[PDB]
Parts: structure tokens; sequence; C-alpha cells
């Protein structure tokens, strides 16, 4: 079973020119890049590394594209500032937790 007390699954969302977003599993909201500097990544390995960076304690071992597109409002385009605009939608990547054997 999963944790009902956590509104969402770990995921990252990218849109080149803007800061990467990730899902806050506690509240179900998209949070901006923790360092406030990282934008889109073009390799699967780079995405996995990023999942591991923003979810350091989740033991993320793989990533896969999500099935549904998602809209994110007022996306952060730099710093952790300058982020009030029209909606954009992207297909997120799910950060998958492996079961270690
Ligand atoms: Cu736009």
């Amino acid at each position: 079973d999963g944790n009902a007390g956590l509104l969402a699954e770990p995921q990252i969302a990218m849109f080149c020119g803007r800061l990467n977003m990730h899902m806050n599993v506690q509240n179900g909201k998209w949070d901006s890049d923790p360092s406030g500097t990282k934008t889109c990544i073009d390799t699967k390995e780079g995405i996995l590394q990023y999942c591991q960076e923003v979810y350091p304690e989740l033991q993320i071992t793989n990533v896969v594209e999500a099935n549904q597109p998602v809209t994110i409002q007022n996306w952060c385009k730099r710093g952790r500032k300058q982020c009030k605009t029209h909606p954009h939608f992207v297909i997120p990547y799910r950060c998958l937790v492996g079961e270690f054997v």
C-alpha cells in the first residue's frame, strides 16, 4: 500500500527557460527548483539524477514519463523570482522508488 497522508507522487516537470518544478508530496503543490538554478534536462540519466537531488531520501532508482499532461500556473523563469504568467502544460516525469533486493 501507499501513504494516504501524502497527497501526491514524486515527479518532476520541465519547461526550457524556466526552473524545474517538482511535486511537494506533502501538499500536492508544485515547488520550484530547490537551488533555484536548474532548468530542463535532455537525457533520461540527467532526469534520474535530478529526481535523486530533489527527493534525496526516497531512494529513487528510475524515471518514466507520466500519462497525463499537467498545467502549471505562474512558472518560475529565473532566480526563484519573476514567475507570474499564463499557464503552461507539460508531461511530467515520475520519479520511481525501487525495491532493493
Ligand atoms: Cu508561455
